[PDB]
């Protein structure tokens, strides 16, 4: 059994050079992630969407949209659980859950993200009120500031509330866009790239629409 702090503590000390000789499976790096400003040929130059499995991002960050527990579960979340391996529950466990609109960061373990961002998303039973608006935007600024604080130069959020959660596609990436954009404005020079994850085509379309607003 590999034991969680001894874990974290050995992963954290090493070189993306050290950590790529001891990859389980394929990975997606970085520079192979255009920015805004390269797909579309400024904060143009710090945003990116990606389509794709968020476990396979190489990145300072990747953003779990967790459960209250952070115990994993299913979709994404439990995708994060398994590509990390047992240590992500072990030190999930010892974090005793996570409040709606805050965030906790955890080492990445198996992943080849450095660290993962727990975040829990408002729950929209039917329509939405100020409530679920103010606690997503919560979301995003909860892991931005864990971002701030630990170096992340690299961070991948989904589409936080969305699907079983309730929240609407539309109205949610206008929150989290907004949130990015206004963090960019003072943050741009302590980040590289922040990606929006959006596999859905429902989302890469309402993203690839808003992306030129908020960011030109």
């Amino acid at each position: 059994k590999k034991v969680w702090r001894e874990e974290k503590e050995r992963l954290l000390k090493m070189t993306l050079e050290e950590r790529r000789k001891e990859y389980l499976r394929d990975y997606i790096p970085l520079n192979s992630i255009l920015s805004w400003k390269e797909e579309m040929k400024s904060l143009t130059e710090k945003v990116s969407l990606y389509r794709g499995d968020i476990t396979l991002l190489e990145v300072d960050a990747i953003v779990n949209a967790a459960n209250a527990s952070l115990l994993g579960g299913g979709g994404v979340d439990g995708c994060i659980h398994r590509a990390a391996g047992p240590c992500l529950l072990a030190e999930c466990r010892n974090l005793n859950g996570c409040d709606t609109g805050h965030a906790k960061i955890t080492c990445g373990y198996d992943l080849p993200a450095k660290y993962v961002i727990h975040t829990v998303g408002p729950i929209a039973r039917g329509h939405i009120n100020g409530s679920h608006k103010e606690d997503l935007a919560n979301c995003y600024k909860s892991s931005l500031k864990l971002v701030k604080e630990n170096n992340i130069r690299s961070v991948a959020f989904p589409c936080i509330s969305t699907g079983i959660y309730g929240f609407p596609n539309e109205p949610a990436a206008v929150i989290a866009l907004n949130t990015i954009k206004e963090w960019l404005a003072k943050n741009h020079h302590e980040v590289d790239r922040i990606i929006f994850c959006v596999f859905l085509e429902v989302d890469f379309k309402i993203y690839k629409k808003k992306m030129n607003e908020f960011f030109s």
